[PDB]
């Protein structure tokens, strides 16, 4: 099954204007609260130029993290600030490709800190809220260069599960206190020969079904296309895959996927389910934003 | 197994020293033959390359220009008084480097190097075109991004414009709908290791059409910063594969003129044609002159 | 036109064994024998999980390889004993004895292998004992005084040398001895390959295999992720330091999940590999803690 | 028409001492002079073994080449001393100073010598000292301020303006002044010959030699696998920028047992070359271990 984009042209773009969201806008955490959807996005004030031996000061960027709610989930309202920005000199280059889970009653948003020092030089980082407004409690969540991260909506027998990848595989691990994890396992690795060869990193956190979790994921072929996939994990061990879809539900296919600060991306770093349908907001080409429905009945394997 | 021959083993253009522009070296030539005449574009150098420094200093600074020659039989330039393209301030303040020509339908593409001089990663491809090879416009930014040893293919594929880049240290192709915006970046070739081109390896000249695929004459440079010429062969319906590489170079710094120089030990292409069915593959010599090497294109097979 | 190993179970055939220090944690790479129509496993063996992150070994993290022996007559279902073969002498080999390659050369056995001092990362050689029964062994030596690794000998001289395969990082090397004791003639003979699984550094699996087209080269090869699959090159029979064929794709890669998960993840590594029956039986560690075994017919292999 | 060395010994000229720390392991790669009818050797001796495989020197394998002192009459027994002439100064020449080439210019005497600082591998420039007698050197100076070695001092000025060879990789260089500070007119001498015994790097031996047809200049050359080989070419005398001629073939390569076996396997390296009696000295380091000298009659040298 694939998905189906809702708007053929973005539902978010950049604001030359902003100097934050100058030149992009994409990969985007969502949740769905007061039956609005609160949208946080990535946002570049420069474009992206990666081909350097270590990351330079003349082509330095600089990630933030957006707001944008909206009822329906196609039109957003915007605002003239971030809602989040690096504070510690370990995100000197930002915030990078939120990923928001709430667990009990508290908002806890996932993102990559870039410093900048290296392409090394990134760490999984944390904050959380209570209202999704006022993000407090910075923290590393590991002491090593790793990204993608989400946590689960759920605690798994009392430890919380964090979802991160150690190149170039999905992990699993597992903590007590949101502090300490132990038990990383390898959950699921590129398939080489295919459009998710080089390696594979979640999407936005999972989302609970009746018959398991569903783990949204993106692929990268050895062109470095960024396309998404789709897989099940089993609902009482989010470590098992139970299954696994061949082809991706999402690929470049538009001109603003296939064309644009990083050309031939799609990302997704935050689904939602809303109205019997789940609504996956991508980035498109690292500049744009876009999102893709399903019916939840046509979700199969 | 092949390698060119040079027609000669003397330059064949050289710094012109009573031009300020071209007083030091003229080197990396673009080609187009055109109506019976070579219509050669160098690069050319108003003084010494001093490189070791930690960014380019006023005190050191080289500026590069695009010259012009014509010729009737490919060995005997007329040259003008002035460079047909200098760089604009600021992006291109130390100038315009080591163009490609590529005709596309009925317009000439150039594809060059700009180099703006406020760090040693102060370049970019450009490009600037026209229908005539004598009045150049529209110049653009390729890629925003330090790339050089950029050139596009003589014809599209698949409705698409097709870029060769050198995003460090790799042979790259890339593909646009509208010569402003470029996709599908996919590898093409590497260096090998403990070869002559194992540091880096570049396009030379664009790829030259043949009826087994596209010559994809390009250059490679060793641990010890030697330029050489070598020869792959890209499958002719799709450009992006290649399906032949010689082992051996080409053409290889031989001559005091390729070895010593302004930069020693570089032998450099950024043209070659078809004349009479041989490929005619000029180049730069140590940064410093222009000589001209040739193959019978029947001696060209893998 | 490539050839793959196939495993002979979906299940490791040694699994640590916790009773016993010296295997409580991993058993992996192990060198093989046949001799007596059994085969003779030397496995490496670690007292502990592998840490391996920290600036220096620290005491703190320390683990102790050993080399534990088994043996077995259908290559699956081995006996195993209570004491390893080989352990470290100290100081030099303090964090133990790593990666066994044997060759048998003129009705002598020789053990290839890393010993760990754990003074610094570096602190790794290649070393030797031998012994004429598989059971006695002796003449310890430091073969090559460097950090250095994936060491074997080959089964016999070449134009009266001794032929020993190395790995200065990060291509399979060879050299060459009149003694066993100093080698010369170094070269290069193979490399890794940009873009591709093999392309962080590649070394030697087990000793090489002679054939009639040449000698089998299976070899390890490390990509950008650390991921380590097997591969295999021939050798040129009269001159094996000429590579006369490659193949391009692996013949086996961590895909179970005691391949895939393990101390250290993402892993298939073999130190040994022997022919029985014109089917090759290559015996791997699997994410440096279990030991499984694939098989190919030799038909099958063709470059 | 090929010609080559003939080695005066199957032994060794001079040997390490190992109760010496600074001459323990290697004694190779000396300058030499002919001077009141003896042989004055300036060698180069290490302290350690050498662990060149290493992404970066380590100071775990530290190596300090001092330079020694050694005196013959008749060229091949050498009389020895307790202590070096020249050692490497903190921290520029932390890991010593090697190689040394002696040029004696009206009745001075300039050792050119490699200072390797052991920072990094690029972390060596030419020194040079000098002296009035063989005996109270002085007057240090980084030649030229860029990684550099096997440099050599024409031994006499042409056109008033002193000579330097050096060797930016891979070639032979050549390089003038008129101070001995400050060097200029730089280009390339003679380079590699892809392919050959001489296909990776070429540096000059000891300091051109006059003849009455040119500047016999002794060369090492280093193949695909690092054998380091002599080679010999010949100057033009008033231009010593032009090569006049060059044998296809080396004049001495690695043979002997400690030629092809030591801490640097498969090395001769010659650092110095005297006539005497119508006769050229060829000492020469032999595996970067030993020395040995060869000899070659004046009128066998013919291209
Ligand atoms: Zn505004
Ligand atoms: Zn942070
Ligand atoms: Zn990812
Ligand atoms: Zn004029
Ligand atoms: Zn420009
Ligand atoms: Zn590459
Ligand atoms: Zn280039
Ligand atoms: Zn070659
Ligand atoms: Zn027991
Ligand atoms: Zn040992
Ligand atoms: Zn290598
Ligand atoms: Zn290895
Ligand atoms: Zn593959
Ligand atoms: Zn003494
Ligand atoms: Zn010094
Ligand atoms: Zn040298």
């Amino acid at each position: 099954f694939r998905l189906t984009r809702l708007s053929n042209k973005p539902i978010l773009s950049p604001i030359k204007e902003h100097e934050w969201e100058k030149e992009a806008v994409f990969n985007a955490a969502v949740i769905y609260e007061g039956n609005k959807f609160h949208l946080f996005y990535r946002a570049s004030n420069n474009k992206f130029v990666l081909n350097t031996e270590k990351p330079e000061e003349k082509y330095k960027f600089v990630s933030s993290i957006g707001y944008a709610v909206s009822e329906d989930g196609i039109n957003f309202e915007r605002f003239d600030k971030p809602v989040l920005v690096g504070e510690i000199p370990q995100e000197a280059w930002g915030v990078e490709d939120p990923r928001i889970t709430k667990i009990d009653n508290k908002y806890y948003m996932l993102y990559t800190g870039f410093g900048g020092r290296d392409w090394l030089d990134f760490r999984i980082c944390m904050v959380w809220s209570d209202d999704l407004k006022n993000w407090k409690g910075h923290r590393i969540v590991l002491d090593e260069p790793n990204k993608d991260a989400a946590l689960l909506s759920e605690k798994i027998n009392g430890k919380y599960v964090l979802f991160h990848r150690r190149m170039p595989d999905i992990w699993i691990a597992y903590s007590d206190d949101l502090v300490n994890w132990y038990n990383h396992k390898i959950i699921m690795s590129p398939k080489s020969h295919t459009w998710e060869s080089k390696k594979i990193g979640i999407a936005g956190p999972p989302i609970k079904r009746e018959d398991g979790w569903l783990l949204i994921y993106h692929g990268v072929d050895n062109n470095n296309v960024y396309r998404l996939g789709v897989a099940l994990l089993d609902l009482k061990d989010p470590s098992k895959v139970i299954a696994r879809q061949k082809e991706p539900i999402l690929e470049p296919e538009l001109d603003w996927e296939i064309n644009g600060l990083v050309p031939n991306v799609v990302f997704s770093c935050g689904a939602v389910e809303v109205n019997d349908m789940y609504y996956v907001y991508y980035g498109a080409a690292d500049t744009h934003i876009g999102v893709a429905v399903i019916e939840k009945e046509k979700v199969k394997f």
